[PDB]
């Protein structure tokens, strides 16, 4: 059912601060191999009066395992999973966002929620300061039927040091498949291209799981 390449088309519905907008896209890679890329296009309430990397991190099927840790997300298909994230930021903007992936006519389909509350008008997310992420190490661990996550974002300030997130995602697959021990996955999520008011974006996504 997964292929070695695997497509996926995705929806967002969204507000930040009450600011609303609907984000459509379409991306590909390798979900063995632990790689992606998306292109997104802001389909309504574009341009976005806030930072793009808020959004950049909301597609778990194509994280690269090696065989002693059980695939969870791509043993869930085809009916697929649902995940849940809060992001706490450091100057108290929170995100909430749900999300269903499922498995139609051979490609992912991806539909997601968000909500951003709380952005100081001033601070780098309604000011635009940020230019992209670090890489990341996700804790994975499961927990009540579920695989949880938790990360520390680092944002990029364009004038130096950085702006961070607390975050912390529920992937729960519709049906009981086998989940992991505790592992992290190593992850960098890149920007490669985007027009000048980031109405249209694209991303690179690698991502490679291993033991603690």
């Amino acid at each position: 059912i997964i292929k070695e390449f695997m497509r996926f088309k995705v929806r967002m519905e969204g507000s930040v601060n009450g600011h609303e907008f609907e984000i459509e896209g379409e991306g590909e890679g390798r979900p063995y191999e632990g790689f992606q890329t998306v292109k997104l296009k802001v389909t309504k309430g574009g341009p976005l009066p806030f930072a793009w990397d808020i959004l950049s991190p909301q597609s778990k099927a194509y994280v690269k395992h090696p065989a002693d840790i059980p695939d969870y997300l791509k043993l869930s298909f085809p009916e697929g999973f649902k995940w849940e994230r809060v992001m706490n930021f450091e100057d108290g903007g929170v995100v909430t966002v749900t999300q269903d992936s499922s498995l139609q006519d051979g490609e992912f389909i991806y539909k997601v929620k968000l909500r951003g509350t709380n952005f100081p008008s001033d601070g780098p997310v309604m000011q635009k300061k940020t230019m992209g992420m670090e890489a990341s190490s996700e804790r994975m661990y499961p927990e009540d039927g579920a695989l949880k996550g938790e990360d520390k974002l680092r944002l990029k300030l364009k004038d130096g040091g950085h702006y961070t997130s607390e975050v912390k995602t529920t992937y729960k697959a519709k049906k009981p498949v086998q989940l992991p021990g505790a592992y992290i996955v190593d992850i960098k999520l890149d920007i490669t291209s985007h027009n000048e008011d980031y109405t249209i974006v694209e991303q690179y996504e690698r991502a490679e799981g291993r033991h603690s």
